[PDB]
Parts: structure tokens; C-alpha cells; sequence
């Protein structure tokens, strides 16, 4: 239960979710995107302050419960990958010192941005090495970590391979299905998928993430129904919730939402490319493109 370092998939998840939730859309996007993609924490405004708090929280450099910067995680993040990044121990120590000096104050977006900015300006490139913030550096981690979910591979596919590893044939051998067989392998696959989609963690179900997936297939008016189905669900395991959703009158919409998130979990950039949901047939087409030489 010491804090554990984040691998490439975990960092890439944070970066794409913080773009989704903070990057402006439309005509003002290009200025923010060009600065943030270059790891420049500019301009100094509320949009950027909340983005910075999102990235610091996701990388677990800021802990909201303690309301503190966790400078002791910097050397832990470095130790886990140091044979791949080859980052310099002396610089890692300096980054640790600098972050230990910062004051989170109230923990508000602007307090975190103001405390972190001088540290960022000094250690930005090292931080991109440590937290898999470059495409080439993260690619080395994925090469070294064939066991984590790869770019282009959906969590539903990754979890299926792990769940039916044995002598039992996969239930999804001619394609993933919504059949509720109650098998140990299915319960295992569903837990792994719900955790990869951030529907669940050790603290329990995150209803707002399932609702988010309904919003993303243009069904936001069903939010109350989603909440109601999950609130009356008995059992606490991922498979229990999946069962309630699949048996409910939301079945087809949930299938569409979970299928779109399959696509989105294989290509973490999907919504940032400007792509949106269209219909189930288009999701299938886009999934087929992932299994081609160029992957799109």
C-alpha cells in the first residue's frame, strides 16, 4: 500500500481526460492546444488553471484528500522506470526539493497553478520523462510492458485475453456479446473492463462515469434513468452493475454507450481528433480500422 508509480497507459489516460474536460472547443481551441501540447502552462487564466489542477491530480502529484503536493512520489515514479528513461538521479532530487517547497494553499485551481508553475518551468522536460509525457518515451515503456493495455487495443479486448487464458474457450470467441452467463471468467472480464473504463475503482462504482458515456452517445436526457437503475442494483461487483444495466430498459443504449467506449478505450485521442459519435455501424467501422496497418 505504498503509493505505486503510474505506467504509460495510466499517464496517457490522465492526459487525454484532462484535454477532454478542459480544452476549449471551436475557434478558441487552437491557442490552448498549441501551448498545452508543447507542455506550456499558458495562458495564465481560469481555463489553464483548472487544466493544470486536473493534470496534477491525475498524475497524483497533488492529493486532494491531504490537500498537499506529494513530492515523495517523484522518486517513486522515477525508480519504477529509470532503466528506460535513463533520467538523471541528481535532477530527480532537485525536482523533489523544488516541489517540497511549493504551497498548495487552498487547493483551488489558481492556488495549485500558482504554486506549481515555477516548478514546472524548471523541470518540465524531466517531468515529461518521468510521467510518460512524450510520445517516444511512452512508446519505450509500452515496448518494455507488453502486459499493459497498448495503444490501439480496447480495454474490452485486453480484458478478454486475460480473463479466458485457460482451458475454457472464450465466451466471446466469435465476438464480444452481452450474454449474462454468470461465469467466473465473465465476472473477471467485466471487473477488468469496468476498472479500465474508470467506471469503478477500489472505492466502488463511479456512477458519473457511466452517465458520461450516455452523454457521449447523445443520450444525456436519460441520466436520471441511468442513476435510478444503478441505485436500485443489488450487489457491488462490476458484474452486478453490468447485469442491472443489461437487464434494464436501458439495454440498447447501454450497449451503444459501452461499445463507443470500447472504441474510445483503444484510441485515447479519439474525441480530441474532433471525432464524435454517429451510430453503432460507424463505431464498428472505426473498430475495423484499428486492425489495419495504419490503425485508422
Amino acid at each position: 500500500q505504498p503509493w505505486k508509480a503510474l505506467d504509460a497507459e495510466q499517464a496517457l489516460y490522465v492526459y487525454k481526460r484532462c484535454y477532454e474536460d478542459h480544452l476549449p472547443s471551436g475557434s478558441d481551441r487552437k491557442t490552448y492546444m498549441t501551448l498545452w501540447n508543447a507542455w506550456r502552462l499558458e495562458p495564465n487564466d481560469a481555463i489553464t488553471h483548472c487544466y493544470a489542477k486536473c493534470v496534477l491530480t491525475g498524475l497524483q502529484i497533488y492529493d486532494p484528500q491531504e490537500n498537499a503536493f506529494k513530492s515523495d512520489r517523484i522518486p517513486v515514479q522515477y525508480q519504477a522506470y529509470k532503466t528506460i528513461t535513463q533520467s538523471k538521479q541528481k535532477e530527480v532530487t532537485e525536482y523533489q526539493k523544488a516541489l517540497a517547497a511549493a504551497n498548495a494553499k487552498s487547493g483551488s485551481c489558481v492556488d495549485l497553478y500558482n504554486a506549481y508553475l515555477p516548478v514546472h518551468n524548471r523541470f518540465v522536460n524531466l517531468s515529461r520523462q518521468l510521467y510518460h509525457g512524450t510520445v517516444e518515451g511512452a512508446a519505450k515503456i509500452y515496448a518494455a510492458m507488453p502486459e499493459i493495455k497498448q495503444k490501439g487495443e480496447s480495454f474490452h479486448a485486453y480484458c478478454e485475453k486475460r480473463a479466458w487464458k485457460g482451458n475454457k474457450q472464450s465466451e466471446w470467441k466469435n465476438g464480444r456479446r452481452y450474454k449474462l452467463t454468470g461465469s467466473p471468467e465473465l465476472k473477471d472480464a467485466i471487473d477488468c473492463i469496468f476498472r479500465g473504463l474508470r467506471y469503478m475503482d477500489d472505492t466502488g462504482l463511479k456512477v458519473d462515469e457511466i452517465v458520461r458515456d450516455f452523454n457521449l452517445i447523445n443520450k444525456s436526457e436519460l441520466e436520471p434513468e441511468v442513476r435510478s437503475v444503478l441505485a436500485s442494483c443489488k450487489g457491488s461487483e462490476a458484474y452486478d452493475y453490468y447485469v442491472c444495466l443489461v437487464n434494464s430498459r436501458l439495454k440498447q443504449h447501454f450497449k451503444n454507450a459501452f461499445d463507443f467506449h470500447e472504441l474510445r478505450s483503444a484510441d485515447y485521442a479519439y474525441l480530441l481528433r474532433g471525432k464524435v459519435y454517429e451510430n453503432p455501424e460507424k463505431v464498428k467501422e472505426e473498430m475495423k480500422k484499428l486492425n489495419t496497418t495504419v490503425h485508422f
